[PDB]
RNA sequence: CGUGGUUGACACGCAGACCUCUUACAAGAGUGUCUAGGUGCCUUUGAGAGUUACUCUUUGCUCUCUUCGGAAGAACCCUUAGGGGUUCGUGCAUGGGCUUGCAUAGCAAGUCUUAGAAUGCGGGUACCGUACAGUGUUGAAAAACACUGUAAAUCUCUAAAAGAGACCA
């Protein structure tokens, strides 16, 4: 079990109640992890590669991971104009990308679930729980959780934008979840779920594994936004476009803080290949391999590793990791049609 | 149609867009009526008998009436502690109550429908509507739709309590109703729904048929309260119970305003019996029969009809109205069991 | 913006931008490309009636003549030629004196300029260069002529928002 809490804790930067997670790993042989995915259009890299890495870490630890294709969450946030069929197409696109990028679906440990079909099948189990969470939480607590949706508390929130935390908190218990492996922004609704467990006196509270929020490619972008395609790497971005964005990616010399390129390295590459090789001419210090992020940041700050070397090796490696998905969507006809339809849709706020 | 227009109009104290109502009666041979009521315990007279009078008078106009069994909604309001089983038992109690009191169901024009059952059978049709109502209306408007559960906007609100108004407003297009026969009390959510569709630019708003809110037997009670059985005559109340409640009922001499006995006559006896007979000794002016309410008020204000004579006649007529219910619940085993269980349930605020 | 070409084509002095390559946004290379807007007016404007649980208001969708003349320009019907019957096209806030809150002059307000087209702004209305899709011609490439359109391609093809009068979990 020791390696296991290491393997899983490596999934998220923030882990609440580490001892209880250890207990769960020790006692219940196949913990169930989940994350929610609103199909809101083209999905950027932090969504694909980092999550594939995380789910692979979990399944290698023996965890069952449920990928919640949260369609009504997408409509509740008026994605795609709230269109059922476009949203279904986008979800199929996402599943295809995950299969292509190297997600261990064939392992039999990853199950992709639709909120509409699944919840439609057990409405009686769910809706009472939503009513209960909604009843046991005043409005203000629900509104504070709006950041799960990407909306501030000052946003004019539709009453559905008020219910949304209720359903998303409920899914935690609907799905009988053990580990909430999600992003930072899901932290408020996850705490809503624990305080609900406190209200309903369920001893077994869910473990919380909140993941690092991958920044946008431009300076000061705490997170990639689908609204700025140049600031977000899309998993279907082409070789040249990878290159262009990266070149345009912010990467000040000797400055690690707020330097996105180093962060994407840290959270994608070293997790992907265990090391980062910067290929350099003999005159400029020759080829160099970074097996760890500390070595990379040291060589970056000292000035031995300049951004002009990081970014090219960086985009090289990014295009490498992305090439299999390019090949899949070039080869698979249904995936190709899904890609064309998804790019044919307008991104909505 | 003018006959139909008058008949339907007489049901409610306030009838709105009378032009639209006349148009509907002329163009739709069988317009759709309904009532939504939380099964929250013992049935008092204003809720049973007045509703029976209105629904029967409407069905004689050829109208179809859908009685909305508000079990899921009642659970939203925590009736019987929100226990759906007790809610269902109370609903069966109330249905057999209407049957005993003289509903025209055998005419095939009255329909009892279950909110939980129908919503589950057509949840795909329902839930989107509630969402939409949530969207097009801010929080403040839905809280302004608070009353249809009862409290003012100031009392503490949970999120389920915010589902409720939009859920009723969705009931509208869920039921395909053209005229909504309910009390004055459904009003601000009524325009919640008109605003809803003005926004969708549909073409035909349904009519309201607002029933008078019957006061309690005590001074200053603008409406009946089940929290006060002493101010509430229950349709299963024995002759002694009715007589005592009427005796303690507020009825100042020569004062018509706020005299619940007079409104009780107006809305139960004259509508039910077409007349009101006050039995008095030859010395006390002898028996007098009131066919119209104005004659009753003229004699009452002039002092010829004293409360000592009005109250016994009121109690006699009310007991006459309630005797069929007593006989039904005395003879029918299932009705008697339902009565036992409903009386056994603590009316939960 | 100018140049030689009288002129269309053809090249040059400056900017910008679309695409590629590099490159840390920056920055640098490539002529593959393009780059004037006008001629014309209207458009601040009675009321009511309707937009799937009340009224009304701030706004939006439909029915009667569509307020200083209101269908501006267009289109449909009929003509000796002058004309006529019909439809569509319905923009939004302020002033300026009038007096005050202010010793008169910000901002607003009680009044009018049906609208001082005055101050700010879009849409439709023919023509033109431009560019392309389509026709016919001159045309060996290129270029050009005339018509439809676009230049702000296109629209809630109906998921129009808010506000004031009430009985809860």
């Amino acid at each position: 079990p020791e390696e296991k809490f290491k393997i899983v804790r490596s999934v998220g930067e923030e882990c609440i109640q580490e001892d209880e997670l250890l207990n769960l790993l020790t006692k219940k042989p196949e913990p169930v992890c989940y994350d929610g995915f609103e199909p809101s259009g083209r999905m950027h890299i932090a969504q694909g590669v980092m999550k594939t890495i995380s789910v692979n870490k979990l399944t290698s630890a023996g965890c069952r991971v449920k990928i919640w294709i949260a369609d009504w969450f997408a409509k509740l946030n008026n994605k795609m104009g709230g269109d059922l069929k476009k949203i279904e197409t986008v979800g199929r696109y996402l599943i295809e990308i995950w299969k292509a990028v190297g997600m261990d679906v064939e392992g039999g440990k990853v199950e992709f679930l639709w909120s509409s079909k699944e919840i439609n099948a057990r409405a009686d189990e769910y809706w009472p729980l939503v009513l209960d969470i909604a009843q046991k939480n005043n409005l203000k607590r629900i509104i504070r959780c709006s950041q799960i949706m990407g909306r501030s508390e000052q946003d004019e929130l539709t009453a559905a934008q008020i219910f949304y935390p209720c359903m998303q908190c409920a899914d935690i218990f609907f799905l009988k979840a053990d580990i909430c492996q999600l992003g930072m922004d899901q932290r408020k609704v996850n705490v809503l779920a624990r305080e609900y467990c406190d209200d309903i006196k369920r001893k077994n509270k869910p473990i919380i594994l909140s993941h690092h929020m991958l920044p946008g490619l431009q300076q000061g972008q705490e997170k990639m936004s689908k609204s700025d395609p140049s600031s977000s790497v899309f998993m279907e971005d082409e070789e040249a476009e990878v290159n262009v964005k990266i070149k345009k990616a912010y990467c000040p010399p000797k400055v690690v803080e707020g330097n996105p390129c180093l962060e994407y390295i840290k959270y994608l590459i070293l997790p992907w290949f265990n090391e980062f090789t910067v290929e350099r001419s003999a005159d400029n210090g020759g080829n160099k391999t970074f097996k760890s992020y500390e070595e990379l940041i040291a060589d970056y700050e000292s000035g031995e590793l300049h951004p002009a070397d990081l970014k090219p090796a960086l985009s090289k490696s990014l295009n490498k990791i992305l090439e299999p998905v390019r090949e899949h969507f070039r080869k698979d006809s249904n995936a190709k049609e899904l890609l064309k339809r998804v790019k044919a849709y307008r991104v909505t706020k």
